[PDB]
């Protein structure tokens, strides 16, 4: 049955103010959405449940941890919308084992970093969604210019909002040159 948290068709469960992931979404529903969520933290493993997702939605939530492999276990994913929450850390096997991911969104969860390899294994991505966080361009985000410049996906023009003097520059427009790391 659905759980009280959520409003529940055959295909589709939209749940508001979750304490914690529930662990009794019916297990046959295919898209599944969290906005203003109390939870804090995505562990490993959170969505074992509803082993046929195709499309996940977190707005609108505060996280503490995207844990590495918070979304393994879920071979039919295709759609992950992860946008406008507050997210202190995501991890980098975070999107471990979504080798069928078509389009990913972070957008607008002002983001100061992304770690190294996060899209690593992601292979039939076609859209990566990057737009309105807040990168800083130091070393530690020098992959990902890397990866803008080799990936087939369609990314949106980023930019840095920091240090001071990146601020507003085009992160796709940049190169390894301007990163002399150690």
């Amino acid at each position: 049955k659905c759980p009280a948290v959520c409003t529940c068709t055959k295909d589709n469960a939209l749940c508001e103010n979750a304490r914690s992931i529930p662990r009794t979404v019916p297990p046959d529903v295919i898209s599944l959405s969290f906005v203003r969520s109390g939870f804090t933290e995505i562990s490993e493993g959170s969505f074992l449940f509803t082993p046929s997702l195709q499309l996940l939605l977190f707005t609108s939530n505060s996280f503490d941890v995207i844990s590495d492999d918070a979304f393994i276990g879920l071979p039919h994913l295709e759609y992950l919308f992860i946008e406008n929450n507050n997210i202190k850390s995501i991890s980098r096997h975070t999107f471990r084992g979504l080798k069928s991911l078509i389009h990913l969104s972070l957008a607008n969860n002002n983001l100061q970093t992304l770690p190294k390899d996060i899209f690593k294994g992601l292979d039939s991505l076609t859209n990566v969604d990057l737009r309105g966080n807040s990168f800083n361009c130091d070393c530690k985000l020098k992959w990902l210019v890397e990866w803008l410049g080799h990936t087939n996906a369609t990314v949106e023009d980023i930019y840095c909002e920091g240090p001071p003097e990146y601020k507003k520059r085009k992160i796709n427009s940049l190169s390894s040159k301007d990163f002399d790391c150690i």
